[PDB]
RNA sequence: GGAUUGAAACGCCAUGCUCAGGCUGGCGAGUGCGCGCCACUCAUCAAG
């Protein structure tokens, strides 16, 4: 893996000269190696509701939005 | 359409099993051992 987050640019005094802009990962520290001990053969039934938030729109209703979403899960 | 301690993340670059070394030197299948002792093709039937 890699030991750090890409830089923000400055897009103007990007190209005010020809060059490149890059990480590379193999460059010494750059390369970190890290193990992960994790699942295998996982199987969950998830049980949950909606709950309208402060920017809902009057003519947003839970109901609404948990038949969409369960055509979507139907439909895949 | 804001957030699944998430979002991004090569094990990767390359490295003759090689150089070589008789399975050889030599050793009779050999000495010997009757297929042999006997046994009618034979008793008949013109040539037309």
């Amino acid at each position: 893996e890699v030991s750090s987050k890409i830089p923000k640019p400055n897009p103007a005094t990007a190209m005010r000269d020809r060059k490149p802009l890059y990480f590379l990962v193999d460059d010494g520290s750059n390369r970190q190696q890290r193990a992960a001990t994790l699942l295998r053969n996982v199987d969950y039934v998830i049980e949950a509701h909606f709950e309208l938030t402060d920017k809902a729109g009057a003519e947003d209703n839970a109901g609404k939005h948990l038949d969409i979403f369960r055509r979507r899960a139907r439909a895949g």
